[PDB]
């Protein structure tokens, strides 16, 4: 079955359902949230002979017990025939020999992570085995009465142990398909070393406590080493007891790990010149080399995470120039909140990891100086945010600062009690790796996060504050012409730039008006490369910008990338008859001296068998798969709303573009509506519509657009009639669902089918 988790929750805002979804999202468990049927409608469970869900979860198990008989029998038949368990949440239960009304069963088969060292369901039957005892709050049914095992919880996922039991139940009922290895990796980053004016710095007792705590935690976690964020300027600037305490930290230079972390603790996004930023880091490197600090760890952290997300190219280049940084970390990708959504990415040769916080901040000096009270730190340690981060994430980077190792040394005490809690309650093997080894482990576990998902910095206040002030905000287009190719996109592009309120981007060096940002390696070039094609918004200028790229239509990664950077953009896809589109795109390749289009006739290209060249298969894929209009539009329907997408008839644009452009302007909502009837004039020599300049002169497209070639033969037309027949029927249903008018060729093709 598919690894999707079928989630039934009473409403879209219930606390128990959101807690389950939060656990599944933290564990990268794919889920499909649905409204629980109160004798209503059961969604489809099997597709193409195989089930679509490996595990179902029920936040109100009474909606399964009191389920309608036809749906209940369908669900029970599905779960028996595919081995899918039921996680429930909550007199005798109806349909089961179980009555309804904290220790741990040590021999329970649920236990994969939970260590048994430290409403109830009770009756007399052997079809269930209890997991948590009170009689039995959490019971694991053995499937000896119904047929398939189910785990029923007597309470919510509020307690930390119940979350630990829940992820064990997810692992067991799936068959250890939706689970993680017991190996856990932790790296603690101590920030702002040698930062401060008076007080809260290293004394001799603070360094000795830091060294001793690292030694004793090395017995718990093998090779556990602290990472120190030094800062060379605020050296020997504290009290007399703190001048020696800073000097005592250089005696233990071979006992810790160090990362550069700025010369004078200034945000790198304030550095609009790279060379002065590199000279700052060279001063910090000179300090580290002189004091014996190692300069080969390959890891660094910006003082406010300024310039890692959004990308300040000067920070990335200076890190690789002065330090050869390979790993950094941030808490800004994709957003600061919630922390469970934080991912990593690899950009510009630097692997970025999601940095987390242990709850200890810069202002946290004393135990009672911690905000919320000293019990809030103990709550976070003993089954709070600390424990849940280690449990649900394989790799964690925890943030701590200079003040967390001061008078009370809360950084020591917090990680002391956390590791004791982890090894007394879990079977997890805690490890500590160097940040290079830690990052490689992260992108081997999560290989889908190796590509970044760019966003607009000015849509988030936190991202705007750590963005360079020399970069303007709305330098992004509002209209995307996605294609497909050879449908008339250049004529639509050339007639849109004539509008005074609308501005087109600068042409590229090779791809000209096409940027091809969202569908290839140009996405990895960054958003600052993308902003160079669109002029500075200024004030007294046309603030509406558009760009065309015909390869965005059929691309799979382009819609989600375009929706991430430009969620408010308008999508313009134009369609002609796909038999004609395939033929024109075939003849266009012949006109560009493509050697496999010139070697094979159009009938041979479309009748290409599997036992042929890969060049022919690439051309056949290029001719036919973009003609699957229903497939590619549905990809863009997953990313953009229906009202942000307009589907034009390219044959209508071929004949009457003036009414087409009126539909475009009412789609784009312009103010200076151009009368294109007097502005566009049909050119008999060209065969298409062109400009009507002053004096009767006409400005047409080049020879590449609107070519002339012999007509398609009847055999190839007959093949493209039956090939696209189910595609056009799906396209007709799709365009009817969107509320957009069917094209003239589409309605004609349905009439020929009838
Ligand atoms: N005013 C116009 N000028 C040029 N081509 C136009 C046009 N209106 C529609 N077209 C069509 O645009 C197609 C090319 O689409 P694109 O500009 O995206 O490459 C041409 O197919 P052909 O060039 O095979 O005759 C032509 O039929
Ligand atoms: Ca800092
Ligand atoms: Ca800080």
């Amino acid at each position: 079955t598919d690894p999707l988790v079928l989630v039934f929750v009473e409403s879209l805002y219930s606390q128990l359902g959101q807690e389950v979804v939060a656990i599944l999202e933290s564990s990268r468990f794919k889920y499909r949230t649905e409204i629980a049927p109160g004798k209503g409608d059961m969604p489809t469970l099997t597709d193409k002979g195989r089930g679509r869900f490996a595990l179902i979860i029920y936040e109100n198990i009474l909606k399964y017990v009191n389920l309608d008989a036809w749906n209940r029998e369908l669900l029970d038949k599905y779960c028996v025939a595919y081995g899918v368990g039921i996680i429930g949440f909550f007199a005798q239960l109806k349909g089961f020999p179980l009555f309804l009304h904290c220790s741990i069963n040590p021999k329970s088969p649920l236990l994969y992570v939970t260590r048994p060292s430290e409403t109830v369901f009770q009756s007399n039957h052997s079809t269930y085995e209890p997991v948590l005892l009170a009689h039995a709050t959490v019971v694991q049914d053995l499937g000896l009465h119904d047929g398939i095992q189910r785990v029923l919880f007597g309470n919510n996922l509020n307690f930390w142990l119940h979350k630990l039991v829940f992820v064990d139940a997810v692992a067991f009922l799936t068959g250890k398909r939706l689970s993680l290895p017991l190996d856990r990796y932790i790296l603690v980053d101590i920030d702002d070393i040698f930062v401060g004016k008076e007080g809260t710095r290293m004394k001799v007792e603070d360094v000795k406590a830091l060294f001793d705590t690292q030694n004793e935690l090395r017995a718990h976690i093998p090779n556990f080493t602290f990472n120190l964020g030094y800062s060379g300027k605020f050296f020997h600037t504290g009290t007399n007891a703190e001048d020696a305490g800073d000097d005592l930290l250089l005696s233990y230079v071979k006992e810790f790990w160090w990362f550069p972390h700025m010369w004078s603790h200034m945000q790198p996004h304030l550095f609009h010149n790279q060379s002065v930023l590199a000279e700052q880091m060279a001063l910090n490197k000179k300090f580290a080399v002189e004091h014996g600090i190692p300069t080969d760890m390959g890891y660094a952290v910006a003082p406010h995470h300024s310039g890692v997300y959004p990308v300040h190219v000067q920070l990335y280049e200076a890190w690789k120039q002065v330090w050869s940084i390979r790993v950094t970390s941030t808490e800004e990708y994709p957003h600061l909140k919630p922390a469970r959504y934080r991912r990593g990415f690899i950009h510009n040769g630097i692997m970025v990891l999601p940095r987390q916080t242990c709850g200890l901040f810069t202002h946290t000096i004393f135990y009672n100086e911690y905000p919320g009270g000293s019990s809030e730190l103990d709550k976070i340690i003993n089954g709070g945010e600390l424990f849940l981060t280690v449990l649900l994430n394989p790799i964690s980077i925890f943030m701590t600062h200079l003040s967390n190792y001061g008078n009370d040394r809360l950084g020591l005490y917090t990680f002391k009690h956390l590791v004791r809690f982890l090894h007394s309650w879990t079977n997890l093997r805690l490890q500590t790796l160097p940040p290079v080894q830690l990052a490689q482990k992260y992108f081997q576990i999560f290989s889908e996060e190796k590509d970044p998902l760019w966003q607009d910095p000015c849509e988030d206040k936190r991202h705007k504050d750590i963005w360079s002030k020399e970069k303007t905000c709305d330098r992004f287009p509002k209209l995307l012409i996605i294609g497909p190719q050879k449908t008339g996109t250049t004529a639509l592009y050339l007639f849109l730039g004539m509008h005074p309120d609308l501005s087109s981007n600068y042409p590229s060096s090779e791809t000209f008006e096409e940027i091809q940002f969202f569908n290839g390696h140009n996405y990895h070039k960054g958003i600052d490369w993308y902003m160079e094609f669109f002029p500075i918004p200024s004030n007294t200028t046309s603030d509406f910008y558009f760009e065309k790229s015909a390869n965005y239509f059929d691309s799979e990664v382009a819609p989600r990338r375009a929706a991430a950077l430009l969620p408010k953009a308008k999508v313009l896809t134009i369609l002609i008859n796909p038999a004609d589109r395939a033929y024109s795109w075939y003849q266009h390749q012949r006109a560009h001296d493509d050697p496999v289009a010139l070697k094979y006739t159009f009938h041979e290209v479309i009748t290409a068998g599997s036992d042929a060249s890969s060049k022919l298969r690439a051309l056949q894929n290029r001719c036919l798969v973009p003609g699957w209009y229903a497939t590619h539009i549905e990809r863009w329907l997953s990313a953009y709303h229906a009202n942000q997408i307009l589907v034009l008839d390219g044959k209508l644009l071929r004949t009457e573009p003036a009414k087409v452009m009126d539909m475009v302007q009412k789609f784009l909502g312009v103010t200076n509506t151009i009368d294109y009837h007097k502005t566009l004039a049909f050119d008999p020599k060209k065969g298409f519509w062109c400009q009507l300049l002053e004096g009767g002169k006409t400005k047409c497209l080049g020879k590449s657009k609107g070519r002339k070639y012999p007509e398609m033969d009847l055999d190839s037309r007959a093949f493209l009639k039956d090939y696209y027949r189910d595609h056009n029927i799906e396209l007709s249903k799709l365009l009817y669902k969107m509320g957009q008018t069917l094209p003239t060729w589409l309605r004609e093709d349905l009439q020929n089918t009838r």
